[PDB]
């Protein structure tokens, strides 16, 4: 932090302790952020910005470098041919995806089978110019469960059938039962704690996603303060993958938010499940067929 322009080591304390570590949080950060740290004014606080900016080369890009912005996404296969077809390559690292769905369509076997992927180092596709093996080494997640429904025998079996040890999963998953949107909110802003730690967050989960919402907005009425709210979670989410470069996954149960990628997910005849993509950045609109069994997600 001292190598930024008026950054003393007092003033280094201070931004240690207010959680900005890194130079990117600091080159993203308002002047706002920053001034409200007390013992930082905002003359300093605008140098520092200005500095982090530039030690982080966030300026004006173009050409060949337009493709090496975009090359430095991964992508988490979610073990369905189709599925992985269907999103491009796999789920998307810096962006959110979300799977909504109809009552028992198959939204939180998704998120467990994504937990498990994720420790399948073959499931991680990305170029290795622009995504070094030690940014995705001893990747971890992060299941935030609003529903009670995170079951670990679940992805014991799930790891059991891929091929992996389950409890490398369970090791590696840090699970926070949310009880309502406050809870869901601040478990989700405590992720960067997590990354802080040394923890290598590659995966958050949020399942679901609006259930609170619902649950204590009901009356149709105060619609704002909850729009307001939960768009504050979802701009949360997506910096939070942007810059941790990580997948985010969101549930989302229906029979308006914002969301990068969004499906749409149904019953087929037993086993089968229909996933529809209507609405992506770069993709058509398409359909996915797969299977849910012990294995998990298939086919
Ligand atoms: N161990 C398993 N073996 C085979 N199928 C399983 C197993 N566990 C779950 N399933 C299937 O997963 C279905 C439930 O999927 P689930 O992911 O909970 O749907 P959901 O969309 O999250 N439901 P909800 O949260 O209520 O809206 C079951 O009813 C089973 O068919
Ligand atoms: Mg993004
Ligand atoms: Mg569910």
């Amino acid at each position: 932090l001292t190598d930024l322009p008026g950054v003393g080591p007092s003033t280094a304390e201070k931004l240690v302790e207010a959680g900005y570590i890194d130079f990117m949080k600091i080159a993203t950060a308002t002047v706002g952020e920053l001034t409200d740290i007390e013992g930082i004014s905002e003359k300093a606080a605008a140098k520092m910005i200005m500095g982090a900016r530039d030690l982080c080369d966030l300026g004006f890009k173009s050409g060949i470098d337009l493709l090496k912005q975009r090359s430095t996404v991964w992508k988490l296969s979610t073990s369905s041919s189709e599925l992985d077809s269907v999103l491009g390559g796999g789920l998307e690292s810096q962006s959110v995806t979300e799977f909504a769905g109809v009552f028992g369509s198959g939204k939180t076997q998704i998120m467990h089978q994504s937990c498990v992927n994720l420790q399948n180092p073959e499931f991680l596709f990305y170029d290795e110019e622009a995504v070094s093996k030690g940014e995705v080494a001893q990747p971890k997640a992060v299941y935030i469960d609003t529903e009670g429904t995170f079951r670990p025998e679940r992805i014991m079996q799930m790891a059991e059938h891929a091929g992996i040890d389950g409890q490398t999963v369970l090791d590696n998953t840090f699970v926070a039962r949310a009880y309502n949107s406050d809870m869901q909110m601040l478990f989700a802003e405590k992720i960067e704690d997590l990354i802080q730690e040394g923890n290598n967050i590659k995966l958050v989960v949020i399942d679901s996603l609006t259930s609170t919402f619902r649950n204590e907005y009901t009356g149709r009425g105060k619609l704002a303060e909850r729009q307001q709210k939960l768009g504050r979670h979802m701009a949360t989410l997506n910096k939070l993958a942007d810059l941790f470069n990580c997948v985010v996954l969101v549930t989302n149960q229906v029979s308006g938010h914002a969301a990068t990628f969004r499906f749409f997910v149904r019953k087929g005849k037993g086993d089968k499940r229909v996933a529809k993509l209507y609405d992506s950045p770069h993709l058509p609109d398409a359909e996915a067929i797969f299977r849910i069994t012990e294995k998990g997600i298939q086919d």
